[PDB]
């Protein structure tokens, strides 16, 4: 029975899809970067999750580009919200849609990687230790940093992140040519990993940190995942935020 | 003989010949310096070679034919109404004639140095295996429905990222750009899912590599080896490819 | 006050400003990186650092000032009459300024790392030596007048290379794809000629920085060490920038 | 000068001998850094170092001579009658000198790294050999002939690409991002292929460094280490060359 | 007052081979433990040294009360050939395996917090983390279960012969007073040149009370059904080894 | 002043000053031995060291004294009645001049090593720590109650194996061979119970050489580190010492 | 009755000499098979204590019925300076023959699973994965046949002029009763020190009957024709190399 | 010819034949075992070193023990001269026999490790640099060591040597059980060697040190084995007299 083809029609329903799957593609190249590091020593590196997450948001950008932004990130969707640039009736259908992406994506990645994660960690799944395999899907604070360190690199990172962001994608500026602007933020994401990740992880996206930690508290790995360093999984939340506002308003004020 | 050699299906044919030819040599070259040697091989190199050959193949044969330089990605065109079915059988020749000639001609530059390193004796398997340069076998702790729904996976990803950087109605890459990121596409794909199955998402990559194996001498547990794993890496990326070309197609386009 | 902000000066001053806190905020992490962390830092990632960070200052303030992000660059072009002599002190103060609140932001990023790597004591020599993540040092082999020479060197090629990339008569990099050629350039200049000197062949690169790590707590041995090295990076990179420049300009241009 | 330096054919000259110093420092620069060090060398750095020279040297004198940089390529192009035979003189003049220049710099750069290194003995063969830096050595288990096919067919597999990137009729590159691509063209070359001979697939890149290693001290046991290996690299690309351009022509053109 | 009980003569004896079990234990699961936890502070010749070199202090301990066996094999192949009483079989065993049984005990006493360092909180018999391996043996990835059992066999029979050599006054014997540092290279090399195989548990009470400790001290009873269940091999092998060693001992040489 | 010298008491001093401080000598040669060099230095290498060094000083003065060495066996030997207790504060006297100026010669003897190791900084914790050399601190995940329970017991050990090896009613060892047999003992100590605490069982090895390391530059964080751990290899030998001989006496002997 | 036979001269003197020479050889391959297939159970000294200590329990085994040579060139250089009679010449050499070819039996069988394990299935004479080393000893890269031959002589020159310096009563000797000791000592620190040029096989019983075993159980042909034929050097070099010793000692030190 | 014979036969010839044979095995063995630590990585360790060096010493002891006492050293027999114990008429002999052997064994050594020694240099002999092997026959001084340091190395090293000797061979005090007493001497020098032997080399014998480096000066090494480390050569051959000297004076005074 046909006719389903007008509820796929719709304006919203492209973007919400769009975010989907931008933040699907992204997150599944992103993870499995990270398992390969994790697992593997010949098959791993941290130039290859470096290079691994700055292509896959390439990848989003070029299949959500025009659609919806490819914002495929929370924190950006807000600073854009809160800018004026973007109707504040948007933002729920673009978190909604990148949630359910990370998610599959993180679920997706379990289902391949089984045999090597089972082999790796002994048949047992810890949060901590040496055998330590939930830290693939989302990022846990190291042993010397505190809290509010964590919280200052997160809001560091993301506000230098929305500054190259305007900065790059600004008509009335220098920009990027049309049509090239996928490589040149790939390029961003990569130097944001090489030069600023080993203090938190940077994991500058409230997207890319809290589905996959709901599905590894689901999926077996126990409820130290939330209670983990001082009930760390808040932090990626809302250090994004403020960082990402801080750095637009900054951008707009100094340059624009 | 110009006479011939003007017709469009011979066009066609050398083209994909040549495209294909070029990017096994780079691959094969490449994953033979990361076996062979321990300071001038890497993983990293790997991914690079395989995926800047697959750039040159597009530069090369990118508008005579298409620069398919896949079987399964032939297959997923031609099932969508893209391309009629009836070049389907010149074009997987043409791919399959270039693999086994760049596998012959790897076989040939390395040769010296296989025989160095393997102490003059070919085996499929142990710590001196010199047969995974040519071919993929599975690992040691995955399982064959594993590497099959890995196979899949990875080509329905490959196929539905192709399709989204090559739209013109969509975000497409800028005309006369497009191979840089295609290769950039195959990088990050060795990079990231690589490490279970090798990554070959392309029958042509691994079929006639196979067979020219068994041909030149290290015998016929080629096809043994792994529960019979050959037929794998023929049939889980027609299946993938086509599967992520109709997602993109109902859900972006 | 938006009547002041909306004047001439005042924009590239803050234009030159932002774009050099971005690369040097980039690169210095880099350099930590590299030299805290074992797993997770190399040379590799020191240069692509340095060479993407000029790329996205670059893209930051290209138009408004040309991003110089550079003391030597600055003074070839307004010596060799591209830029008013009146507008040198406004970049250089802004660069200046952009430089060290770069270190300071580098500095308080990674200060519990600092600390546990050094374990407490913050020398500018030894085998825990951390005063290097901000400022170049002269190595073991090395002498001052062949650093003097390296780096006269390397930024009479960065000027000649600089001049090639952007000059509209002669072949160009297409406009709007110049940022990712300065950066590759940048990137190889790293990976050639860097091990002898640090490529500090930026003298907002490195006195900047020298001066917070003095003020900050690593001692006047950052002024004294290497026999009074921190005067060579300031000196020899205008001249091989003048160089450079006149040697492209009467023999290419 | 002027009357006698906008003469057309003194352009060119200075051209290639601009373009050809500027590839040739980096890449000998990123191989004395594999060679010296062991932290801040690797082998992709090689690879790196080498392609974005060709790029930059693409840059600096692709539009007023096409920018060879390459006595092989200058060969293949005469003798398929796309550049004039009055031209050749000229070019492998202007590349001979660029090359042997760039040498020059490099030793003097890295002077007190290679005594250090060596322990003051500066020889061809052995565990701290330093002759490798400037021309390229006959590895242990290879033999002359085999070098020789590949270094014919790595040549070949370069003319061809070459040719394929800058063809107007077919898939070109986007004029103002062809240097990119030829640089990655380098890149891929070196990391696919480049282990069995050094990958020297240019006579302008292996002679003149080779006649400096003679002069400046090295000995004459650079003519005559592995079977006077020394002519291979300046006839097998020649050969190469030819071959892949008529290949190109025939087939794809 | 007890001073009766204690002045007997197989309550003397139960006391001496006790202790001198005890003491040989106590060293050679101290190097294992230091083996298997850190790197830089551990080795398989420090293994080796370890358990050879504790044997020359138990037989310092218990030489002349009991004749210092700390072995159940060896008291078995001694009660056989006729050198033993038959009735002295079940005291020297049981105060064997109550002195291996306490010197587990000590040795996860003292080696506590490295444990739970090196494994992570938990106690795993098999995986990457495992260290029920520091108080008994289990069998290694290529080995089966029957060539687990001849190298048992065989070890123990080495040993036996070369005990029976080393010690006999009619034939060349070491130098009396001597004899502990004679015995101690004995194991010390049957450690270093065929130990890697199954682990050189050819002592009975070496193998069995550890194992048990580790049962109940919370490594589960994997430690019983792991292998194929192995651990009656280290049970039943190193009898007949030790038998067949002595026999062709005093046929031959002797 | 010859008479002085035959007295009885004096000799007894003298022997086990002489004594301790060859032990004292050889032990603390091979840990910084083992801390300073890489390639020169193993755990293997200390335990000998200590061991064979208990060895010689038995030699120097197994008869006039006993040979104790040892301020926890002179402790226990009192006790139990072997030994006056008028003569405890004369050996225990000795024993700690001894160590004090076995220190001293070691700080002597390998001061340019130290001082190149530690890049002049004289630091009790950290990654260039060298107090370690001289004392013994309390390792990682070790508290102070495990470690009392440690040195208690590794002492229980030693004076039990040291009664049954020297006893004549029961099977000693061979009279001229006993110091081997001694340092045997301690070298199996080290080599099976020594990580967990530094098997510093004896206050003559601990105390005095920390003293030093306070006097000559070290400061007062020798005293304080590890929750004030200066005392328990102090106290927890004694305790060790005379459960372990009161054990052997009852029950074996 | 088999116990009438059993008791002539020369059938224990025969009997002594197999049994030392089995055992020394078990404990000498044993170590090198742990060296050759595993990486952290394997060291070079760990083959140097135990070829060195296999030969103090070889003599204290049979020290006093026959000797102990447990080598062919030392008895043939006892039998030349006049020591021994030459009628006892075959029966020495027979008795250590029989027992090298079955000590390698031994090693092969016990090591079996780890063989094929770390071979891959293939037994090699040369190349990466090589096993035939394990028993015999064959020519390095860059070394030359001469250069092997002068090294072999040295070699047991030097072991046969310490050997008689040992046990010579009239000298300084060692105690009687600490004599095995100091000969794996000497056994030891020749491994030590002038071992890798050759792989010291200063004993032909130790080369040629392993060689033998190993061209019977599937490592071919060349084990025989491999570095130009170098299995026969081991066999010559040593008796020169142990007259010229004793003889240096006797006319000297003597 | 029995007339040559008669000179065999008298005590001066014994003496100078037994210590003679006793130093050349005691310095084939050592040199050899350091040949191995510096040719071959997998076949060499420091351990080794100390092993061969120390039971060279009871080879030689066993050889040459009861005919001349075994000295094998100059300083040890300038020790014993001073003191009383050794007449100064059997000083020449004594110290021209160890020479002899002490540069026949470096021959020797030369001999057999000729190839390896050609394989490792690359076919040039080099004092210094990373390929050098002027160091297995002599000591040279380290890289960060001066030379009064390296002086009173040697100096208390010799005295330590001298003190334990004098030590393990007293028969009115704590003797080693005589037929036992070459495993003692063994021993201590090895553990000499692994105490305190890396801040020279523990050159503590003069006839250890000087022979060898005339043979590498002779056989084509240069003359720079002299003249390196601002003429190193000569501390080996004045500071273990006098150190040997002061340790047998100490023990004779304080304990004997």
């Amino acid at each position: 029975i046909a006719k389903i083809q007008e509820i796929l029609q719709r304006k919203m329903v492209r973007e919400f899809l769009a975010e989907f799957m931008s933040t699907y593609v992204m997150m599944v190249f992103g993870l499995g970067s990270v398992a390969h590091m994790v697992l593997n020593k010949k098959y791993g590196s941290y130039l290859g999750v470096n290079l691994g997450f700055g292509f896959g948001v390439t990848m989003g950008v070029h299949v959500a580009g025009r659609i919806s932004g490819a914002h495929m990130n929370a924190a950006v969707t807000f600073a854009n919200c809160a800018l004026g640039r973007v109707p504040w009736r948007k933002f729920p259908v673009y978190v909604l849609g990148q949630f359910l992406g990370s998610f599959l994506a993180a679920a997706t990645i379990y289902s391949l990687f089984y045999t090597a994660i089972l082999h790796f960690s002994g048949g047992q799944l810890m949060v901590t230790g040496p055998v330590a395999t939930a830290g693939i899907f989302a990022t846990y604070l190291p042993d010397h940093m505190t809290l509010w360190r964590g919280f200052l690199n997160e809001a560091w990172l993301t506000g230098m992140l929305q500054l190259c962001l305007f900065a790059i994608t600004d008509q009335e500026n220098n920009p990027a040519l049309p049509g090239t602007e996928a490589l040149v933020i790939g390029i961003l994401v990569v130097i944001i990993g090489v030069s600023l990740g080993m203090n938190t992880g940077y994991a500058i996206n409230p997207s890319r940190d809290l589905p996959p930690r709901i599905f590894t508290f689901i999926a077996g790995w126990g409820k130290q995942v939330f209670s983990n360093g001082e009930n760390w999984w808040w932090v990626p939340v809302v250090a994004p935020l403020l960082g990402a506002y801080l750095g637009g308003i900054i951008y707009l004020v100094f340059i624009g």
